[PDB]
């Protein structure tokens, strides 16, 4: 009927959880504690630096500072106006996340207990709610204290993921790792609102692809409709379903409600099917269900959703290592895709701010080309809009359960819990043809059974798989894996998001200007979850990678910038040109990564404040759909195209010296669809240098380079190589 | 589909020698994977297996390959509560390739349409409903014949289960008769004639052909349904042609490559010798006479008849042990005289 919003100003109390933790608002209120603005959707750290109490942890060590709130109680409360219900109709009372173990009381009544902060939380307050004010209180306890509630075995200390987040169900990532740093955190960071349902109401509207032919422009679809239903209203109520497109109505089909669920197949005509980037257009169609009053014309419930005719399935290898990592490829409307694009981490370390990224952070993917996304496990579920934003540019996504690097419990808490939230984030997310896969020794619980059993039972329409310097060495150019996820190559951030992330006196690396050591700030952006005062690490792989390929490393800070930046957009360039053009084999690669969730200084080819990185205008060039690229070959190079499309093209290329600006090739090439082509072997070229790739097709020019030579090279003289080649700067 | 019969129907079926294969109440689909599911079927299976355990004639308990119900809740409960039985995890011309070339020894036959004896239909319909042509219109039923082809929600169409009934009327004799009694009389024999095929086939195919179980005997509400007797106790033709062959030892024909094969099933332990004759109906012409050997627990061949010309009706006569028993072959090919075939029946003398 209704869904009023609760989000906005609350009260938030805090203070350390005693032995015993508050679980009552008695004790709440009883409690010695500090009384702040607070703001919902929000994190408990925003709204201490808005009332002064902690400094910006984004800037230097300030990270550490938040430490002994990890072990605090959060204790929101607000009031609330009663919306109208009338007889049979539900009050509920929807949290979109709770971070992360909570009690939940209206009206002093507790009306649910959370203990899951990556899936909704909805409780029936009908019989609760008074007529005027209400109250509405949410105490939440120290998520870190609460895993020593259980007995870890084994296999579940020692690992990547912190122990503290083994027995709970949070995000791997907000206890420390080396993209995301520390930090716990608490609060309602999703919406909070209030549902009216009538009697009369839809429970779950599964859209279900059963078959398209893209060619006839056909798609037979399936309607997997759960609604509640009174026995009075059984004959007495019809479903109207509607399939549109840009206003113009496609299908509109009636039927009269005689039980609470059933299966509606729609055989549609003049119907688009939707295709990944390169592939095709990300044809979406609006769905629309509604349960109508036969009599009456009453309108008792509308669910709506844009759909896409897709069809997903996973080819797997069977003769080069069978059922080994990386041996699949993804068949997308009966088509074998080429998979290019980038893994998901965190978007903030403060997750209430994720949505406010999301739009440009797709955006990213979208200037990028990317036809694919893992979301990784490490993060958060992210909501319903991320998908949209994927569903409308035609990014598949790869989701991951939220499972760490380790081994988790195999007894039944653990499941029951996991299984819960399994059930819960796939009857969420089935509907959006974005997402192609779930992803969850051999005989894990986890992996091999509950996560297996939610998918066999609530998405069959799906795959699930139990997957749990120098960069032209034989580790990578030697990788069996047809679909690769790169490890990335670490790069300095612009200038610019140095200076507004440290400190004045620590924006130069060198600590007391020694070459070969940093500054404890520069350690604390390299991810040092807790502060142990060491020196080296995981700060040593930026100046090894600028060794390797320039030689020394440079003292001046913009030299320093441009060439470990120079580093990774060439290593990273190399590495989708390596995979490209070693197809049909090589099925996909997704490499490490878009964007940070934090400013850091990470692997990522663009920063947290959006600051893009020289290896992301590389990435560009070489994720064309349509790309020529030069790869190292036996006896000189190879120039080849690659085609991820279904469409054939011609053009000329030409491939000529930087320096010298002698011709190396020049002619005409015919691009097959859907594969990678041989155009020449070119011949081996004397010393260092580069080449330049300029193809047009279509009457549009592209351009490309290869760095040809063995390293180290000369820093001046490669940054003269790419300003007199004109394509970056 | 059904309930779990009590304590009295498995009395009498070891008190009359009929062994029982035992569904667990599923249905059509496939069901949850969860632990509510799982353990409230759990508590059933344990308990419907501990009353019944004890009774001879229950010989099978039967329940993609990773359905938690038939291959985990119900295996469990049997290997705890009755290691002594097997479990299954099992969730238009009748001459057509579709059935004589099934490839399964153990076959459960789909069954063929019949429509009821005439008191029956008087019974259940309205007097203005007993005809089953609305308006006269042959090809159209009313109202009333559409709800007893089981049409579970009230929903207004024409067509579908009720079809099958004349489609099969008209394969065999051509067209559908407008005679309410001409039109019992033929779908019932169309019924008779296609599941006596059935049986026939099976038992002559021994020993690759294991077991037949056929749909069915007996209805559970007055319908139009494709079984051979029904919830009034009225027996179609059909369950009277079944009859003759569930013999112990019965003496029957096939269809062959070019010809028929008379033959013997034995369906006991013990061994019979007799005469069988073969004899077309119309003309009395003696196709084959000549004593047979009918090793005990096997079929056995007697001789290849040679074919007839046109279509016909034989008749077998066998005696075994100074009992005379009797059976028939329809032989050539559709569509048939129904006045032709009424004449054949008459004729023969096994049926009325």
């Amino acid at each position: 009927v209704s869904e009023q919003s609760l989000n906005g100003r609350w009260t938030l109390k805090f203070f350390p959880q005693p032995a015993v933790p508050v679980m009552t608002i008695e004790g709440a209120e009883a409690a010695n504690g500090i009384v702040v603005d607070a703001v919902v959707p929000g994190n408990v750290e925003i709204d201490m630096e808005a009332a002064g109490l902690v400094e910006d942890p984004m800037v230097g060590n300030n990270i550490y500072k938040l430490r002994p709130y990890e072990g605090y109680q959060w204790y929101y409360s607000r009031t609330f106006a009663a919306p109208v219900v009338t007889e049979g109709q539900r009050l509920v009372l929807h949290f979109g996340g709770i971070d992360t173990f909570a009690e939940v009381y209206v009206n002093g009544i507790k009306v649910g207990s959370a203990d899951n902060m990556l899936i909704e939380h909805d409780y029936d307050i009908t019989s609760v709610v008074k007529e005027g004010e209400n109250r509405l209180d949410v105490i939440i306890r120290s998520s870190v204290m609460e895993a020593q509630n259980h007995f870890l075995g084994t296999l579940s200390i020692g690992n990547f993921s912190n122990e503290e987040s083994a027995p709970v169900r949070r995000a791997p990532s907000t206890y420390g790792w080396d993209i995301m740093p520390r930090l716990v955190s608490a609060g309602l960071w999703r919406d909070v609102t209030l549902r009216v349902e009538n009697p009369v109401t839809i429970v779950d509207a599964n859209w279900v692809t059963l078959s398209v032919n893209p060619k006839a422009r056909e798609a037979s679809e399936s309607l997997y409709l759960q609604t509640r239903l009174p026995f009075e209203m059984h004959d007495k109520v019809k479903a109207v379903i509607t399939i549109s497109r840009d206003g113009r109505q496609i299908l509109r089909k009636e039927a009269l409600m005689r039980k609470f669920a059933n299966l509606f197949t729609l055989n549609l005509s003049g119907v688009d099917a939707w295709w990944p980037r390169g592939y095709g257009e990300p044809a979406l169609y609006t769905a629309e269900v509604s349960l109508v009053d036969v009599t009456s014309g009453k309108i008792y419930d509308t669910k709506t959703s844009k759909i896409g005719f897709r069809t997903v399935k996973l080819e797997l290898d069977e003769v080069n290592l069978p059922g080994q990592p990386g041996q699949f490829q993804f068949i997308i409307n009966g088509e074998p895709v080429f998979a290019k694009g980038t893994n998901w981490v965190p978007l903030d370390a403060l997750h209430s701010r994720d949505a406010s990224h999301v739009e440009e952070a797709v955006q990213l993917m979208v200037e990028m080309n990317c036809n694919i996304v893992r979301c990784w496990g490490g993060n958060v579920y992210e909501d319903t809009h991320f998908f949209e934003l994927c569903d409308k540019y035609g990014i598949m996504v790869w989701q991951d359960f939220a499972m760490g690097c380790g081994n988790y419990s195999q007894r039944d808490n653990f499941a029951a819990a996991l299984e819960k939230e399994a059930i819960s984030v796939v009857v969420k997310l089935r509907n959006h043809p974005s997402l192609i896969l779930w992803s969850g020794p051999n005989n894990d619980r986890v992996s091999r059974q509950v996560l297996s059993r939610v998918i066999y039972e609530f998405d069959p329409t799906r795959p699930y798989l139990p997957s749990s310097g120098y960069y032209k060495d034989p580790f990578y150019t030697e990788n069996p894996s047809q679909f690769v996820s790169q490890i990335g190559y670490h790069g300095c951030p612009n200038r610019e998001t140095l200076e507004r992330m440290f400190s004045p006196d620590s924006v130069n690396p060198w600590q007391n200007g020694v070459v070969g050591m940093w500054n404890d700030e520069w350690q604390t952006k390299a991810n040092r979850i807790y502060d142990d005062k060491f020196q080296g690490g995981r700060n040593d792989l930026m100046t090894n990678q600028v060794r390797i390929i320039f030689g020394e490393v440079p003292a001046d800070l913009d030299d320093f910038i441009f060439a470990s930046q120079s580093v990774q957009a060439e290593a990273m360039k190399f590495f989708v040109e390596l995979w490209r053009g070693r197809r049909p084999y090589r099925t996909g690669i997704i490499w490490w990564n878009i964007r940070d969730g934090w400013p850091l200084l990470s692997d990522a080819i663009s920063d947290y404040w959006g600051g893009k990185k020289q290896a992301f205008y590389y990435m560009q060039n070489v994720h064309h759909d349509v790309c020529c690229l030069i790869n190292p070959a036996a006896n000189g190079y190879m120039l080849k195209v690659d085609n991820n499309t279904l469409k054939d093209f011609e053009g000329v290329v030409e491939v000529k010296d930087v320096a010298s600006g002698k011709q190396v090739f020049k002619g005409k090439f015919v691009s097959k669809a859907n594969q990678m082509s041989e155009i020449a072997t070119l011949p081996m070229q004397k010393g260092q240098g580069m080449l330049v790739i300029s193809y047009r097709i279509e009457g549009n020019e592209y351009f490309n380079h290869y760095l040809y030579g063995e390293p180290p090279y000369k820093l001046d003289q490669y940054r003269k190589w790419v300003k007199k080649c004109g394509i970056y700067e």
